[PDB]
């Protein structure tokens, strides 16, 4: 009834999990490829999620490494340790200061679910790709947020695997609050909706309303889930803003991936996708490109909405972002 040695290793790794920057590669490493179950399992005990859901322990552990299994471990970037990295960074931007008491436990469940789940499934080439080719998948969703929907779908059919169903002791009313959540939140993933998305954080900001405890104030389902389809999506596009170490792993993982499809379109004979082209391609310069125009406007948005809290996070994206272009040739 005592750890081994490797479970003691792991759970000393676990100790950082409120923390940016966690190591997650090693954790994935440490769990023999579980880094997505022994995170979210964390976070819920963590956040007393089991107890307050009347989520039974088996049910738990018997769903996420059903989901995490459902995660292609033949790709390199949209994998179950990206989704578990979009879960843990989640899971802290919901511990900001700033948002400290602003959401009910059902909307904490469901940004974290659906971080869990975002991109379950992913076959590691885009939906501009999945439409181009005929796909099943673009035919099913009619080419719109193909893989997004796919996601989502794939998310909550696992539910009814056996002994999978995590909400069986939600009220209905819960469950239809959730599942809108979870939907609104995932198909806010999708980079089409990117500048929509930053738009209204921005007026979000213009018109930012405090409250009595010097914490955020949102009344009303639109600017809450706003709020929380923002952060999923800030989460999703962290990894510029984690430390040196961690970005350059994500970056050498999202270009494999990126390359591969490339190269399927050569084979194919389609033309390359931007900065998918193997043989003449700048890393560097698609970085400092990817962080001047969309990293960098979205962070710096959430930082406004929450500061000070976020300074810390938007220095380090700023020190990543000088250090790659300090690196172009
Ligand atoms: C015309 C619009 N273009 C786009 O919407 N995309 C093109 C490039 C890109 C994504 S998502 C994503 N990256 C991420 O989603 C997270 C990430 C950021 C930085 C390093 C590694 C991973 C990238 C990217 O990195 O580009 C640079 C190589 C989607
Ligand atoms: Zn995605
Ligand atoms: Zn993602």
């Amino acid at each position: 009834g005592v750890k081994t040695e490797q479970e003691d290793v792991l759970a000393k790794e676990l100790e950082d999990v409120n923390k940016w920057g966690l190591h997650v590669f090693r954790i994935a490493e440490l769990s023999g490829n579980r880094p997505l179950t022994v995170i979210m399992h964390t976070i819920f005990q963590e956040r007393d999620l089991l107890k307050t859901f009347k989520i039974p322990v088996d049910t738990l552990i018997t769903y996420l490494m059903t989901l995490e299994d459902h995660y292609h471990a033949d790709v390199a970037y949209h994998n179950n340790i990206h989704a578990a990295d979009v879960v843990q960074s989640t899971h802290v931007l919901l511990s900001t200061p700033a948002l400290e008491a602003v959401f009910t436990d059902l909307e904490i469940l469901a940004a974290i679910f659906a971080s869990a789940i975002h991109d379950v499934d992913h076959p590691g080439v885009s939906n501009q790709f999945l439409i181009n080719t005929n796909s099943e998948l673009a035919l099913m969703y009619n080419d719109s947020s193909v893989l997004e929907n796919h996601h989502l779908a794939v998310g909550f059919k696992l539910l009814q695997e056996e002994n999978c169903d995590i909400f069986q002791n939600l009220t209905k009313k819960q469950r239809q609050s959730l599942r809108k959540m979870v939907i609104d939140i995932v198909l806010a993933t999708d980079m089409s909706k990117h500048m929509n998305l930053l738009a209204d954080l921005k007026t979000m900001v213009e018109t930012k309303k405090v409250t009595s405890s010097g914490v955020l104030l949102l009344d009303n389902y639109s600017d809450r889930i706003q709020v929380l389809q923002n952060m999923v999506h800030c989460a999703d596009l962290s990894n510029p803003t984690k430390p040196l170490q961690l970005y350059r792993q994500w970056t050498d993982r999202i270009m494999e991936e990126f390359f591969r499809q490339g190269d399927r379109e050569r084979e194919r004979g389609m033309e390359i996708s931007p900065m998918c082209d193997k043989h003449n391609a700048s890393v560097e310069k698609s970085q400092v490109g990817f962080i001047d125009y969309i990293v960098h406007p979205l962070w710096e948005t959430w930082a406004d909405l929450v500061h000070p809290d976020a300074q810390d996070i938007l220095d380090t994206l700023e020190d990543n972002r000088e250090w790659y272009q300090s690196t172009i040739p």
